[PDB]
């Protein structure tokens, strides 16, 4: 027997309640409204109001996404929102791994096969085979080597691209050179023909993709930002695009979302924009992960997917 | 000890001669010029002149490509060109399998993730997440289930797309529904959200992708022509593009190559054009396949990659 409160600003609240009741039949599930101060054991939230969590000794909070920077930043401004005793969980993969693989593999191959060059030539009705690129010149670097970074690396390794990753701690993936810490970031960047960003938004990573980082990439590099918009200094990226340093950039996330129409990114020739749809939360897989995690918590089984509030992700 | 004559209209003749001499050190290799009637054991050819092969009792001819429709059509017009005793071989895979996989996986995922829709929206600086497509609605059909068709099917199966193939004879690939013969072509087409053409050019397949075939596809279908241009009736494809039957078409081959500038395909919004570069012949891999095949022929080992002239491919 448990009480679950649910909040999401836009999802189909009623669908989630019913799906949760089926997956956890002993649970009483309700949508949280302002003024609801009744007891609750678990909270499933996205962009929760401070009032929903403040003062509650919850058994756990589940953030309905892979990123938790919005909740953590709100907790920094409102420390009363989440008691330190409450463990905070996020969605680990739950289908977002495959979605990132689809996105990254498609576009890496797109660039590797020079479909962007052939499109420019097609615009002028110009027929001209181009020299093929070689894998030895197409090392792919993944900023962030976590749940999603590892999935993307694995899918690209299938295609025999040289691979490297960057994180805080060393990784052991065969065939993927692991770089760790700011002290190794420059060496990491020196060979990244394609740079894929899958970092979390933390104070230590804000603005990391800036002029100083971009200039260390090889010439004709490609940028794939699948993480958070604050990671990229957009005016620095535009300068690197205009100078020829970056041959192409595909961006799914931006400092302001929706991306304002005045942004030069919309109409820049070498920029491809998707409206933050790289890896969406699939309700059925999220319900399965949450219900399974709750069962593991009840059985005392060690669990994965817990946020370290001191660490920031 | 053997004599090899080499002809290619555009490749680096001298590089090929030297590479062949290294791979087959007992071989005397020479570029064929008009008037060269000296003896030869093997001929490596692409678009060979009739004079090069006529009257020669060669041990084998190796066509320097996967398709042999140009040689077979020339032999039909000049039956004296190749004695019936001469076995004819083509390049089987030799790296073209992976190239077709790169091409097909990239573009299938491109369409599956609606990057074409997001690009149209980006042209207007319009931010709008779109509903995701589902694999159950994205059955991929492969016209031609051969060396390259099987490789493409295998790579797409990795991504959990429903798969079917069409050929003359039944296939046994687990998870891929095999359709065989014209009598099953209509049933094959009925579910193909994406149609990938990897057929050979033969009299039995010319013009197969026409109005009658396209109308049997599901609405919003996609066409990927990686095979030969004569397979597609281009005015029928344009009509299906203008009516909304076909959502997108990516074409690497055309009835006339280079594609004349007057073709409406160049500037049609839903058409993507590459200049016959889907899977190019890589000299080093071709030299390895040819030298290995010759050794197998000398040892009496059963060989693959032989053209059936009565069959047409
Ligand atoms: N639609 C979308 O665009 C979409 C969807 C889902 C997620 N995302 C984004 O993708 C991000 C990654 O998700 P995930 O599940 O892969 O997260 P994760 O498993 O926590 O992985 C985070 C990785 O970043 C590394 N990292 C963090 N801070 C660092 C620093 N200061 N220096 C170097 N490396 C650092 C971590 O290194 P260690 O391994 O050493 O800890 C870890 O490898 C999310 O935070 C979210 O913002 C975007
Ligand atoms: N850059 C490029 O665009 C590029 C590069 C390389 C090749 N290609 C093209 O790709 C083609 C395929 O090469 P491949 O090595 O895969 O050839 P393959 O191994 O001979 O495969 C041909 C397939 O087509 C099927 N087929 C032939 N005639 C048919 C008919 N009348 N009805 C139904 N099915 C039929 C065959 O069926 P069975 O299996 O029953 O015999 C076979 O499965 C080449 O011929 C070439 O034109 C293009
Ligand atoms: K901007
Ligand atoms: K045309
Ligand atoms: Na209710
Ligand atoms: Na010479």
């Amino acid at each position: 027997h448990m009480d679950i409160i649910f909040y999401h600003p836009t999802f189909d609240t009623q669908w989630w309640i019913e799906a949760l009741r089926k997956a956890i039949p002993q649970a009483r599930v309700r949508a949280w409204k302002s003024g609801d101060n009744d007891s609750a054991d678990y909270a499933l939230v996205w962009h929760p109001p401070v009032e929903m969590l403040a003062g509650r000794d919850l058994k756990a909070v589940f953030a309905l996404g892979a990123g938790v920077d919005s909740i953590l930043s709100k907790l920094q401004a409102h420390p009363e929102m989440l008691n330190p005793s409450v463990p905070l969980f996020r969605l680990e993969d739950t289908g977002m791994g495959e979605q990132m693989q689809e996105y990254a593999v498609s576009q890496v191959l797109h660039w590797f096969r020079r479909f962007d060059d052939y499109r420019i030539q097609q615009n002028s009705s110009h027929w001209q085979p181009l020299p093929e690129y070689h894998r030895e010149d197409f090392t792919i670097g993944i900023l962030g080597a976590g749940v999603l970074g590892s999935k993307v690396a694995q899918s690209l390794q299938t295609w025999r691209f040289p691979l490297r990753c960057w994180s805080r701690t060393r990784k052991s993936w065969p065939g993927v050179q692991s770089f760790a810490g700011r002290e190794e970031l420059s060496a990491f960047l020196s060979q990244c023909r394609v740079l894929i960003n899958l970092l979390p938004n933390t104070p230590e990573t804000v603005g990391i993709i800036n002029q100083q980082l971009l200039e260390k990439l090889p010439d004709g590099a490609y940028l794939l930002n699948l993480a958070r918009g604050v990671h990229v200094v957009e005016d620095d990226l535009l300068a690197a695009l205009d100078s020829g340093k970056v041959k192409g950039a595909m961006l799914d996330v931006f400092n302001r979302e929706p991306l304002p129409p005045e942004s030069p990114l919309w109409q820049h020739p070498r920029v491809t924009i998707t409206p933050h749809v790289a890896a969406i939360t699939r309700p059925a897989e999220a319900v399965e992960y949450i219900s399974r995690t709750i069962a593991q918590l009840e059985k005392g089984e060690k669990v994965c997917g817990q946020v370290d509030r001191a660490r920031g992700y």
